[PDB]
C-alpha cells in the first residue's frame, strides 16, 4: 500500500497486447502489493533513460542496452525460452523471395527495429561492419520501426524488402499472427545471445522494490494469473543470471566498434 511503483517495458515481446498488459499488471501489484504501473516509450533509448536515472524501478529491456550501461544497472531476472535464457536475430525477407544468403540483400530496402536492439540492428550491422560496409553503403534504404512485430509487418506489407527482427517475437508471431508471418521467411539466424532481461538501475539495488520485484519474477509460474500471464508470452518464467549470459552481446559491440 506504500504508493506506486513504475516498471517499464520495451517490445522485445509483444507488448501491444493489450490484454496481457492487463493480466501482466494484476499479476505485478498482487506480488509486490502496490500498485504498478506498466510505462512505455517510442524508443528504447527513451526507456533506458528513465531506467539508469532511476525514475522506474525495474524495466523489461533488451541485452544491448543492459551491456551499453552495465556499470550504472543490474540484472533483476531474465526470461526462459523452451529451456534456456536465450534468443536468436532473424534476418527475414520475403516468403517468396528467391534469394541465398545474406551478400543478396544489397540493396534492399531495409527494416531495423531501433538502432539500440541488438537482434533489431546490431546483429546485422555486425554482419555489415565484417564486410567493410555500412547501412548506407549496403542498402538503397535503411529505417527503424520501433519494435520487432513492426519489422515483420515491414518485412510482410511489401514496405521493405528485408529485415531484422528478435526471433523469439518472430515464432510467436507465428502462431498468434500466422499469415502476417507467413509472408516472411528467415534467411539467416544468429548464434544464441542473452534473452532480453529485466534489469534496475545499480545505487538503487539494495531496495525493497527490486527485492519485491524479483520475487515476483521469480515465482510467476507459481500463481494463477503468473502462469496465466507466462502462457501468452509463451514463455517458461523467469530466472536469475549473471552478466556472463549477456557477452556474446558485448563482443559484438567490440567487434562493430574494433571494425568501423
Amino acid at each position: 500500500r506504500p504508493g506506486v511503483i513504475r516498471f517499464g517495458l520495451t517490445p522485445v515481446f509483444l507488448s501491444n497486447d493489450l490484454e496481457v498488459l492487463d493480466e501482466l499488471q494484476a499479476y505485478l501489484t498482487q506480488a509486490v502489493g502496490q500498485e504498478v504501473q506498466l510505462i512505455t516509450q517510442r524508443t528504447y533509448q527513451e526507456v533506458t533513460a528513465l531506467l539508469v536515472s532511476g525514475n522506474l524501478e525495474a524495466a523489461w529491456i533488451c541485452g544491448y542496452p543492459f551491456m551499453k550501461f552495465r556499470d550504472e544497472l543490474d540484472l533483476v531476472a531474465t526470461p526462459l525460452w523452451r529451456g534456456k535464457p536465450v534468443y536468436q536475430s532473424y534476418l527475414i525477407v520475403g516468403r517468396d523471395r528467391d534469394i541465398a544468403g545474406f551478400e543478396d540483400c544489397q540493396g534492399d530496402i531495409h527494416a531495423f527495429s531501433d538502432p539500440d536492439s541488438n537482434s533489431g540492428y546490431l546483429v546485422t550491422k555486425t554482419y555489415l561492419a565484417e564486410r567493410g560496409v555500412s547501412e548506407e553503403g549496403f542498402f538503397r534504404k535503411s529505417f527503424f520501426t520501433y519494435g520487432h512485430r513492426n519489422v515483420i509487418r515491414a518485412v510482410a506489407s511489401g514496405l521493405a524488402d528485408s529485415g531484422s527482427v528478435d526471433g523469439y517475437v518472430w515464432e510467436v508471431m507465428k502462431t498468434t499472427e500466422p499469415e502476417l508471418v507467413a509472408k516472411t521467411r528467415v534467411l539467416v539466424k544468429s548464434g544464441w545471445h542473452g534473452f532480453p532481461p529485466v534489469a534496475a538501475a545499480a545505487g538503487q539495488r539494495k531496495s525493497q522494490a527490486v527485492a519485491r520485484i524479483r520475487s515476483a519474477l521469480l515465482d510467476m509460474n507459481q500463481e494463477v494469473l503468473g502462469r496465466s500471464v507466462l502462457t501468452r508470452l509463451q514463455l517458461d518464467g523467469f530466472v536469475e543470471t549473471t552478466a556472463e549470459s549477456y557477452d556474446s552481446i558485448a563482443a559484438n559491440m567490440e567487434r562493430v566498434r574494433r571494425l568501423g
